[PDB]
């Protein structure tokens, strides 16, 4: 009797579309390098708030967080922050290092498990 | 050699939730039925601008859309805008010409097409 329309699948990108748009934002994410601000970004507390994975991000709207990292892992940032909306990611041999030492920084469960088994 | 952790499943009922607990808001939903505003609930333009289906509400943070709806469609319109959110929606062949009617009149297109062969289905 009940019958389910299912477009669920296009939600992984449109969640990513939105962070790599960079509008509508209500939160700064601040990279700091070795001490200096190196990297910037932008993030939606909405989508954010929603995903036990960002819990280090989990702010009221008009908030500024910090994070570190290490100069290695600068091109892997962009995609940890992606990944918090889309849900997705690829790891390579290259970038499992980083994204380990990235998620267990910031409490990425799932991401830290994933990364512990590839290394 | 890539590697995928793919935990995207989630997103529908983590969306769907957002809808659920009307916190955080941007946007105001009057529901209109014969002149009278029987009816009311929030949106958020972040998820809304984000869905084609969703047009109808696509406004700038902070505004009030008003939806005129014939008085039998009244208990579908949570199930509507929850999928606007979720990209998931439940029909019976007791609702499928209530959502039919709601998505030609909003231009919920996909939604629309499925109304329409679900129908020629059930029938
Ligand atoms: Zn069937
Ligand atoms: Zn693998
Ligand atoms: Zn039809």
């Amino acid at each position: 009797s009940t019958h389910t329309l299912d477009l669920s699948r296009e939600l992984s990108e449109a969640l990513g579309q939105i962070f790599d748009s960079q509008r509508g934002c209500d939160l700064s994410i601040s990279v700091n390098v070795q001490g200096e601000d190196a990297l910037g970004f932008c993030g939606h507390t909405v989508i954010l708030t929603a995903n036990l994975e960002a819990q280090a991000l989990w702010k009221e709207p008009g908030s500024n967080v910090t994070m570190s990292v290490d100069a290695e892992c600068v091109p892997m940032v962009r995609d940890l922050l992606r990944y918090f909306y889309s849900r997705r990611i690829d790891i390579t041999l290259s970038s499992v290092k980083c994204f380990h030492k990235l998620a267990s920084a910031y409490g990425a469960r799932q991401l830290q498990g994933y990364c512990a088994s590839l290394f």
